[PDB]
């Protein structure tokens, strides 16, 4: 079944912790968003790990460089997955993958954040480098779905994000989407917990 | 004259503050580096601003998205310049620019961090969005030097960085480099304050 993921893009610590706590049990994956990490730093990751010793935890660093160092700094905090921006060189991605695998051999992975003009040849390089997650951001239609389908076809576990709603999941019917990332659709609600069960309920209806 | 900038890429706050305090008067620009911000959050910017009321301070966020939030978050902390990764979309770069100018009308600017396969038509797009700084990274030679000249010639103030020794500023002679960014050559020297002087002295012979 497609994972439900919550992205915490709050500009402060309390916002991220409060949303995480109110939706934690309704979701599969918890993501410390980039906006948030740039504000509060990496301790946030260790807090999420303590609150959710079993959840999958994402450190959304959008790493462009010093991959071994950034990957390491977040892995010691308890992160399972870290994002690298697609414009990171292959050596950066491999340095990052190596480090998250050393600290976290259980679950350590890199996910590629897809921004601007990337290519399928680049996509093949990521795969050849041991990296098979990619995150596809909804365009700001069929042009998007085809990109998602092709990335799946190539061997990626594909996460999709960018304005989602409990009612716009059926648009992905028959697609092997690995993870749905909901941010604001949950992190403003309320009964965010219920909003999140809603999302998870729809996924169940459509993929069960 | 070409600026000298130190990149604070430490994985902890004490490392960033110590290096800044010890080399700050030797440099023209102080940069809170991505690795560091991802660790300690944006308060670092505020304490640098407090330590150096007049210096130019860089928040190296390599923002890929939510440009308005990330630029504001760092501008209210006192940042003068903020990096966006070259794969961020134009609207993202515009939102970032508008936020930083809104809070820092005097010195507020965006810098484009060049990673991966960017184009001169992307480059031109940045200029049209009112953004005129780029930061070019040495590759892991003539090919590099030539890219810098072309960027200067389009109307960017180009910053150059990547394993810069002082002994390697000579190969840029007669090139209108706007800023040289030194990280480890300053921050891991055995005389950091001396190393920084070596750098800006060498720059003083060659240019001006
Ligand atoms: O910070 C970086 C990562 O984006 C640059 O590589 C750094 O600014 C250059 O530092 P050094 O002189 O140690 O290569």
């Amino acid at each position: 079944l497609p994972n439900l993921q919550v992205a915490l893009d709050h500009s402060n610590l309390k916002g991220a912790i409060t949303a995480a706590v109110s939706v934690g049990n309704e979701v599969d994956v918890i993501e410390a968003g980039t906006v948030c990490l740039l504000q509060v730093g990496s301790e946030l990751v260790e807090v999420l790990r303590s609150l959710f010793p079993d959840k999958i935890i994402v450190a959304d660093t959008k790493c462009a460089d010093a991959g071994g160092t950034v990957a390491k700094n977040n892995a010691v905090r308890g992160a399972d997955w870290m994002t690298c921006i697609c414009s990171a060189t292959i050596p950066t991605m491999k340095a990052a993958r190596k480090a998250i695998e050393d600290i976290n051999p259980d679950k350590g992975e890199i996910q590629v954040e897809l921004y601007g003009d990337w290519t399928y040849d680049q996509a093949q390089q990521w795969l050849d480098a041991g990296i098979s997650q990619a995150i596809y951001h909804q365009s700001r239609g069929e042009k998007d779905l085809n990109k998602v389908k092709k990335l799946i076809e190539m061997g990626f576990r594909v996460s999709v994000t960018g304005g989602l709603s409990v009612d716009t999941l059926k648009l992905f019917e028959g697609v092997d989407v690995f993870t749905f990332i909901a941010g604001r659709g949950i992190t403003e609600a309320k009964n965010p917990a219920g909003a999140a069960r809603a999302f998870k309920d729809e996924i169940k209806r459509i993929w069960g």
